[PDB]
RNA sequence: GCUCGCUGGGGAUACUGCGGGCCUUGGGACCGGGAGAGGCCGGGGGUACCCCCGGGGUAGGGGUGAAAUCCUAUAAUCCCGGG
C-alpha cells in the first residue's frame, strides 16, 4: 500500500520523558528527542509542556522523512521501579496527533516483573 | 482441757489402697471418598533485572524540594537481533 508507518516508543518517568520514533520493525531510529534537550532547566523536563515540545520537534523530522502513521508504546519504567506513567505522555500523545501524524495502536509495554528482583531503598524506603 | 500424738483389742465397708472378674463412653488401631502454600528429592518453566557482543542514532543521561557526585564523544540514554 506504499504508507509509511512506524513506532514512537514514549519513556515516561517522574524525572525525564524521551520520545523516540523508529520503523515498523523497530530496528531503525527515525528520530529521538528528550526532555532535557528542549529545555534547559532540570525541574521542566518531566513537565507536561517540555514532553509536547520534544514530541513536536520528533515529528518533524518523521514528516520530513516520510512516516505518515505512528503506533504508540508509551512504557514506565517499570521492573523494580515505578509503574505508573509519568505525566508526560498523555501530553507526548496529544502533541503527535497535533503535529499531523495518524496515530493506530496505543498499548502500555511498561515491563511488569513477576516477583523480580529487589526494590531500593531499604525496607524502610524513603525517609523524606 | 493441753502435750499437735503412741500403742493392746472389738465392730462397718460408703470412699481411697490392694488382688480378681466383666464393659465402652476417654484415648489409641484400622478401612472408605475427599481437603490443604504441611515436609524432602528430581525434572521443566515465568517474566523482570544486570553484563557482553552486532545494527540504528546523536548529545545528553541519572538524580533531588533544588542541586551536586556519577555515566557519556573510547559513541552515553533510547530501539532492535543474539549470548
Amino acid at each position: 500500500k506504499k504508507e509509511k508507518w512506524g513506532i514512537a516508543h514514549i519513556y515516561s518517568s517522574f524525572n525525564n520523558t524521551i520520545i523516540h520514533i523508529t520503523d515498523i520493525t523497530g530496528a531503525e531510529t527515525i528520530s529521538r528527542w528528550s526532555g532535557g534537550m528542549v529545555v534547559k532547566a532540570d525541574r521542566d523536563e518531566p513537565s507536561p509542556y517540555a514532553a509536547m515540545l520534544a514530541a513536536r520537534r520528533a515529528a518533524e523530522e518523521a514528516l520530513e522523512k516520510g512516516i505518515v502513521g505512528v503506533h504508540i508504546r508509551v512504557r514506565a519504567p517499570g521492573g523494580s521501579k515505578s509503574k505508573t506513567p509519568g505525566p508526560g505522555a498523555q501530553a507526548a500523545i496529544r502533541a503527535l496527533a497535533r503535529a499531523g501524524l495518524k496515530i493506530g495502536r496505543v498499548e502500555d509495554v511498561t515491563p511488569i516483573p513477576h516477583d523480580g528482583t529487589r526494590p531500593k531503598g531499604g525496607r524502610r524506603g524513603r525517609r523524606v
